[PDB]
């Protein structure tokens, strides 16, 4: 349900084939917070239960509400957190395609992760999606080092932290629907760019 942890629990001897990595918003539950467990129903219908690995961003990454408003829009902390389950996926499974995700202050988390990451493992990622990412009018839409091809940004009209505020306004919390839908829909496509099918 709100705590996955697919990657650290997962064998591999028998690794899947797709790594999803999340990190949930500001105060939200175990590790996938409110828009997680949708996106993951999804990826599961489409590459079977044992096709994909869904794992939250956990452990030092605490969510807290105040750190949107540090330099990178989260701890240092949750960074070091974010940055060693991509590694430990790297490490794992090292054949498997990487996926990403984040909403509120873990979309400004995958942003920073992804942007500090190494290269090689960087480049593993197909598609990463951001819900109310904090950092858009800052960064111009992008993740740094990230190809805006294999970027998707979900960023409502009236989400006052998409333009470069941080105000907690009614639209923040309108993403539901794109958690149900596009983004599965978008991370699928990426996934199956490379893979085939
Ligand atoms: P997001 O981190 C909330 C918006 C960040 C700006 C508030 C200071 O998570 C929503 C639960």
């Amino acid at each position: 349900r709100t705590t996955r942890d697919d990657l650290i629990n997962g064998n591999s001897a028998s690794c899947a084939d797709v790594i999803f990595i999340y990190a949930r918003g500001s105060t939200e539950t175990g590790n996938l917070g409110t828009l997680g467990p949708s996106i993951a129903s999804n990826l599961e219908s489409a590459f079977g239960k044992d096709g994909v690995w869904i794992q939250g961003v956990g452990g030092a990454y605490r969510a807290t509400l105040g750190d949107n408003a540090l330099p990178r829009g989260t701890s240092s902390a949750a960074i070091r957190e974010m940055l060693g389950l991509f590694q430990q996926a790297n490490t794992k499974c090292p054949d498997a395609t990487l996926i990403a995700g984040g909403y509120s202050q873990g979309a400004a988390l995958a942003a920073a992760s992804i942007e500090d990451l190494d290269s090689a493992i960087r480049d593993k990622i197909a598609g990463t999606v951001l819900f109310g990412y904090t950092k858009n009018l800052q960064n111009r839409g992008r993740i740094p080092n990230y190809p805006a091809d294999r970027t998707k940004v979900f960023c409502n009209t009236g989400d006052l932290v998409c333009t470069g505020s941080l105000i907690v306004a009614a639209p923040h919390l309108a993403y539901g629907p794109d958690a149900r839908g596009p983004a599965p829909e978008f991370l699928i496509e990426k996934v199956r760019a490379v893979r085939g099918s």
